[PDB]
């Protein structure tokens, strides 16, 4: 089966960052999402106790205004400033969006599950401008749930403008909810590296609690830091506390023209860098990546990674989530849909669209676009695709995957019954071309793509 | 796995009239839809010639006003009366709805592909009140396409009021389009019977061109005759001429409150008998069987048969068709959905609803209703069911299918991790109960049913 390069680019992108299933990546063992999640929850502790899973929690948090001591022995306490308060609340919300958690602020003398405070000096009273931050697991002991940040670091004081600050807040709150570093190390013990990782997917691409940069797994965020839980963090936190099924249950738009009211899902112009793993609990949803000019690769399959706005591996979709639609930008893109009915819009540029299973509606947009079919099940009669903007002599429909069972032949107006034949039928009253494919092994003609517009035999790649 | 009687009634109804696949039914070989279709098209002739498949046709028809002779040698020509003209046009439309055919009437001296005329006497000139009707295959010979009906039969003169007349018209037009009797016999040659059938599905339940009554295969139309192509006729006619993808591509309602403008799909009150195989080429469609009080069984799977309004095996869905929604009546019904997102409404009575795969929305209605789940894939987190009218202490949710992998246990607020556990979670802010099931072999909790209302542990059948 010598397939086309368009089909091959689909086949390959579908397998981008494959994981688990006895693979080995970077010479390391590969963990599935669930295995990573179990690893990141290995301490088996949460605010509900030890070995307690799937249980929701209503927690309190507090910005300490003074302290009698700090449990690590650091000193020079300094309270949260206004920007730190707002970003920390944004991090909290990023967790509660995905797991069944509620956060309620307390003040005064009230105790709280999670606290926030800065330090500036060590126990000897000397200025500390080297460290970053740390936090304590849930539990009943003194300091359980407390998180502490080095105020002499500008990223900690200005986390709204220095991405590592917000990231750090999300990470440390994670530990305070019960999550661990994917690998058994802790900042300040020798000189560990990614080579020390237990599993390949121990990196920022997969967990915001990882020690290691996204580059260690092949992703590239161009110097930016994602500020929200990543795919393995979502599975992990949900393991402890349950998934939040009330989040964004309407028709949700992620990227440009977003209606999320979440900074990490929202791009207001082309310079914005998106780094997120999406959680969405209902409705018909869209990845609008329309404002970028880079060549992008957008995959709608749950658990899968995309390359958006010039970054690599920066967008993923959490396990348990179904996103329905995608819009590329002016670059030459690949859009891969999932088993749901997807609307895909390639935008300008020469795009490759693959709707996969389900009744998909495809707009190639401006440019020389290619609509790819990988199997008879992609477009059955009972649930057929529409291609709604096909341009004869310009776009292509690619059926080369079918060569693996004998190359298709075109017929003009009738099928012979031998199978593996492709026919185009014009319906003048409606201006629709029906593309029929009689596949080997099928007694009846079971594959149909309807096209709003004319198409020529030479537009069809067999 | 001792499963519940509710689940068993689903499992069984899903296999109602199973066919093909090396089964033997009534001691005969069982044909799939496609095999029956090939058998019924065995003459391999159509208006496009011989051995020509999948090719559309634009045909003419004519009500002869006089004849020089009738090709069978019968005599006593009598032209169509007004009711015969209207019913014959209804039969023609029943064929063109399903296959790519157009029918245009001609008059005067113009030749036509299909003609209609009555006779009343044999070649000896004696009155014939015994025979019924006959027709001639497409071809170039004299009489090709002609159809002829015995005017001394009241069912032929009053086909709008005597169902066998309309049926006969649909049947004979079928032969004039190229279809054959499922078995090699012809009225007037000895005394054949269903025992002579080549395959089991040679009956009115499957083909309006069959010799044999629906009772021969276990169906029962209570003395009525279906007037429209049945499931094997649809596949057969489509084999010759192609499927008509422009038919009823909007949101179509079949049964009560129908918007089809087809008498055979329309019931205006509870005494109406429905007998149809549905063809539908797009949109979100409903089987509204709400006006009956009989216990009904309604299956939405393509190719499947239902028992509607007190009849058995009287409704089916053609291959290539996806119907999305179903409404039962006041009887105790079973509604089985398909892999699509289905809305099922049980109506009054004690109903069993099974949404199958996809994100289904279920209304049990009045009565003690049972919502049945047969597998983890019926209601995944990524595409979960809603039960929107659940009545605590009255309805049931049946998870007994899961016993085949160990009986589920209830847990109150947390999962242990051992799997096969079921949990109910109340969300007071929204008044929703989330039913979670942690299934054996699943590392994460992957099955969820959301319920608009409270539910008790004792409402859940494990
Ligand atoms: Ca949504
Ligand atoms: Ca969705
Ligand atoms: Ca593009
Ligand atoms: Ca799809
Ligand atoms: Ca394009
Ligand atoms: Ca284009
Ligand atoms: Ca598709
Ligand atoms: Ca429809
Ligand atoms: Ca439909
Ligand atoms: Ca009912
Ligand atoms: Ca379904
Ligand atoms: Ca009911
Ligand atoms: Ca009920
Ligand atoms: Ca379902
Ligand atoms: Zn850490
Ligand atoms: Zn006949």
């Amino acid at each position: 089966a010598n397939t086309s390069s368009a089909y091959n680019s689909v086949y390959d992108f579908l397998r981008y960052h494959d994981r688990g299933d006895g693979l080995t990546v970077n010479g390391k063992t590969s963990y599935s999402i669930d295995q990573a999640a179990a690893q990141i929850t290995r301490e088996n502790v949460s605010w509900n106790g030890t070995n307690v899973f799937g249980k929701s929690a209503n927690l309190t948090f507090k910005f300490l205004q003074s302290v009698s001591s700090i449990p690590s022995g650091d000193t020079g306490f300094v309270k949260f400033n206004a920007e730190q308060i707002e970003q920390a609340k944004l991090s909290l919300q990023s967790w509660s969006d995905v797991a069944n958690l509620t956060f309620t602020e307390v003040t005064g003398n009230k105790s709280a599950n999670i606290t926030f405070g800065n330090y500036t000096r060590d126990a000897s009273g000397n200025l500390d401008y080297g460290t970053q931050a740390y936090a304590y697991y849930p539990g009943n002991y003194q300091g359980a749930g407390s998180s502490w940040y080095n105020y002499n670091q500008s990223n900690i004081r200005n986390p709204g403008s220095e991405e590592y600050g917000r990231q750090t807040f999300t990470h440390k709150i994670g530990h305070a909810l019960g999550l661990a570093h994917p690998g058994e190390y802790n900042a300040g013990e020798g000189d560990p590296s990614y080579n020390d990782a237990v599993y390949a997917e121990d990196s920022y691409q997969f967990s915001i609690c990882s020690y290691w940069g996204e580059n260690e797994t092949g992703a590239d965020y161009n110097g930016h830091y994602g500020g929200a839980p990543m795919i393995d963090d979502i599975a992990a936190i949900q393991r402890l506390y349950g998934a939040n099924m009330t989040t964004r249950t309407g028709d949700s738009v992620y990227g440009f023209n977003s209606n999320t009211d979440r900074d990490f899902y929202t791009a207001t112009d082309s310079s914005k860098a998106l780094i997120f793993s999406v959680w969405d609990a209902g409705g018909t949803d869209t990845f609008d990546f329309s404002g970028y000019s880079n060549n992008q690769r957008i995959n709608l399959n749950e658990g899968s990674f995309s390359d958006v706005g010039g970054l690599k591996g920066n967008v993923s979709i959490a396990h348990g989530v179904t996103i329905e639609n995608a819009i590329g930008g002016s670059g030459n893109d690949i859009l891969v849909g999932n088993s749901a009915d997807n609307i895909l819009q390639g935008g300008a540029g020469n795009d490759v669209l693959y709707g996969g299973a389900g009744a998909d509606t495809l707009y190639g947009g401006a440019g020389r676009d290619t609509f790819v079919y990988g199997s008879g099940q992609d477009s059955t009669v009972a649930a057929y695709d529409w291609i709604a903007d096909f341009q004869k002599g310009i776009d292509k429909i690619d059926l080369s995957a079918f060569r693996n069972e004998g190359q298709l032949s075109f017929v003009q107006d009738q099928f012979t019954g031998k199978g593996q034949e492709v026919m185009l039928q014009w319906d003048a009253a409606n201006s629709i071309t029906n593309l029929w494919l009689h596949e080997a092994g099928h007694s009846s003609v079971d594959f149909l793509v309807r096209i709003v517009g004319q198409a020529a035999q030479s537009d069809i790649i067999v």
